[PDB]
DNA sequence: TACGCAAACGTTTGCGT
DNA sequence: TACGCAAACGTTTGCGT
């Protein structure tokens, strides 16, 4: 304790916090002897005491929805270096987007009293909305969201429409006019966003889509691989898939594999999201491109900002993705045609 | 605050301690009426306030090396929900083999006060072991080690060399004499001590390796693609090659591809992790299994076991691997002769 | 029976001199 | 010049009555 070490050291706490924190000029000696007994005392100050008197704690939390999804895991890491570098400690809470769950890491968040909070909760029911709110007081900023949902916190937009339309388009000027669509779940932003992006384009170029060619995923391999299925399993079949996600085409990938079909001999494949090892898919994963580093950078600073510099009007800054070429995409029969 | 509670609740702050804490008895109508100024007056107790009275934060940190990798990602995954089922704070911070980092990410956990700590730092240099043992004082356990590295902590043990020599034996029965192996990092545990299971059941078997079918890899796919690619690049090459880990796999799988070779009818890959998506490589990978989910719980549950019933003596306890049969395999030459 | 007092936990910090 | 006092932060808890 810091009574101990000033004990030891023959002086004033007061003097022993003022060189623990170099917030006063103090002798040499006086400044060295603390430190012996310091080391020697083998001191480690209490920040839980410190924060309970600056009104601050120096740790930010994260109510994210899952922390294994490869697409999660790198903005989850993104952030933690970011936390890292900037001082502070991040608080890791999965809701798996359980009302219930969320309510109590949201609970306990409060509780320890993080100075800020990161968000990416995916679905966001007015129930979720309102909880939220209820959190005001303490500074936030949701990172997935396809617009600003709420005046009361800070936005990172991924322009996710954008990148819809970008895939599809590709699709179109490769020569394809049959394609196929493994969307993830309607109710996100990477989800309907992109589908929606991927549509306009579509009827921009007089491209009907069979539901029968359009089949809803969930960011699991696994639904890519029973959708891809579901596809080629029908009479007439198309002849380039847009892929909601990496992870999903990745599994998309396997069944045509097993289906017997070659890709892209057969199929055509592009996904979404550029995963660390998408380059390394069998094939090589073409693909769009977000920007998972910047979407956490980003958002960490948009924080801290809020925090330190007070700030009180909430905000949004948006993102953007690009095309990726690699080997999962081949002419269409259209392609000399334009 | 409470003093803001009791205040409107005209009623001792004891009381309204009470009340949140169900520590003793209270009327009704005092209980209700606490409550109802809970809620109005909008409480959110403070747990660092109440954390600096009863010398335990109710969190554990966690210093990881890193948590993108699919591996990691798993475990630490794990963790949280083990963390959060049992009321648990995960604090995450990802030391990147950095002693500097490590150094620091362990003082700012002893800082804020970690009521336990759980260790995954791959690499465990004498500097490291150092300035773990000087935080004896907080309990811990390391997750990643091959044997009891220290007697100051808890320990999982996952018996990797039994796995390594599991693969080898697969690769044999099934008719390879002539294997390769793209070892994870020999500073490891999951590194050296796969690679030397693997290594007992060849000599077990009177089978050599060339030094020109062995190289060293660091679990990141664009290794296993550069190995892979230097083991067939060369005149003679084997039939069948132990890949250190799947992630690396997945990387070695894209390499023989571009080859031009085919798998498993030109090359039988043997992997080893089995990650939450192996199965939908591309082909479905045939690997050595590690109850990841069990390495977690297990860890988390011997923490809390040293914690709560404060228990001093260290301990150790081991987890197994298991064969998972899948499609990167095939019947060496030898299959009909044994 | 049902509750209230004050002291304590481990720091920081405004006055001082 | 260089340092020391005491009060405060937001809770819990042992005596009480
Ligand atoms: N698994 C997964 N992948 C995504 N890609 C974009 N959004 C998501 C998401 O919420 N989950
Ligand atoms: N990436 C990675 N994969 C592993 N598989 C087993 N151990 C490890 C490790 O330390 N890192």
């Amino acid at each position: 304790t810091i009574k101990d070490v000033a004990k030891r050291a023959n002086v004033s706490t007061t003097t022993v916090s003022h060189v623990i924190n170099k917030t006063r000029f103090v002798a040499e000696e006086t400044r060295n002897a603390v430190w012996a007994a310091i080391k020697e005392l083998h001191y480690s100050p209490s920040a839980v005491a410190r924060s309970l008197k600056v009104n601050h704690t120096k740790s930010i939390g994260l109510l994210a929805t899952s922390s294994e999804a490869a697409y999660f895991a790198e903005i989850i890491e993104a952030v933690e270096k970011n936390c890292f570098q900037k001082g502070y400690t991040l608080i890791l809470g999965n809701a798996w987007n359980n009302l219930e769950k969320q309510r109590a890491y949201l609970s306990m968040m409060a509780q320890k009293r993080v100075d800020g909070l990161l968000v990416m909760c995916s679905e966001y029911p007015e129930p979720l909305l309102a909880m939220l709110e209820e959190y005001r007081h303490i500074p936030m900023v949701v990172m997935d969201w396809g617009e600003a949902k709420a005046d009361f916190t800070d936005a990172v937009i991924d322009n996710a429409f954008e990148g819809g339309y970008m895939a599809g388009r590709y699709l179109i000027e490769r020569g394809h006019r049959e394609i196929g669509v493994i969307p993830g779940p309607l109710e996100q932003n990477t989800g309907a966003g992109r589908l929606a992006g991927f549509m306009k384009a579509m009827e921009e170029a007089m491209i009907k889509v069979p539901e029968s060619w359009i089949v809803q995923g969930d960011f699991e391999p696994e639904s890519g691989y029973r959708a891809m299925q579901q596809i080629l399993s029908q009479p007439h079949r198309p002849t380039a898939v847009f892929c909601g996600g990496d992870i999903m085409a990745m599994g998309a990938l396997c069944a045509a594999d097993e289906m017997g079909l070659r890709v892209p001999q057969d199929v055509s494949l592009i996904g979404y999201d550029n995963v660390r090892n998408a380059r390394y898919f069998t094939p090589a994963l073409t693909t769009i491109h977000q920007p998972k580093d910047s979407l956490g950078e980003t958002a960490f600073n948009m924080l801290l900002d809020r925090i330190v510099n007070k700030r009180e009007e909430p905000q949004s800054i948006e993102v953007h993705p690009r095309l990726i070429e690699r080997r999962s995409v081949a002419d269409g029969p259209f392609r000399d045609y334009r």
